[PDB]
DNA sequence: TAATCCTAATCC
DNA sequence: GGATTAGGATTA
């Protein structure tokens, strides 16, 4: 019976742009964090969109691999630049570096 | 076809 | 950042 607040709407829009896939745990987390029902979160995501893995292109992979080899530390500015030039969100760039570091640690 | 490999994305 | 799963492609 209550409208989403400005902060609730803004957060939902950010979440959906970052990742439109709602797992059970993510629906529960967002429900708790936002103070909205799971049904409300689920309906809002379904309306907006009416395990998704990105297929990183050869061009995206070549750039990420080169950037990691040049510098393993990812500044916010470079994260933003790579998000812009590669068409990936900042979280995806951060996770790519994290996964690549973990793969290296698993080897040597 | 089924085993096996790579790694993006989740959950913590 | 650690642990692990899961898309999905490759290999045998
Ligand atoms: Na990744």
């Amino acid at each position: 019976r209550t409208a989403f607040s400005s902060e609730q709407l803004a957060r939902l829009k950010r979440e959906f742009n970052e990742n439109r896939y709602l797992t059970e745990r993510r629906r529960q987390q967002l429900s708790s964090e936002l103070g909205l029902n799971e049904a409300q979160i689920k309906i809002w995501f379904k309306n907006k969109a009416a395990r998704p893995r990105t297929a990183f292109s050869s061009e995206q992979l070549a750039r990420l691999k080169r950037e990691f080899n040049e510098n393993r530390y990812l500044t916010e500015r470079r994260r933003q630049q790579l998000s812009s030039e590669l068409g990936l969100n900042e979280a995806q760039i951060k996770i790519w570096f994290k996964n690549k570091a973990a793969k290296i640690k698993k080897s040597g």
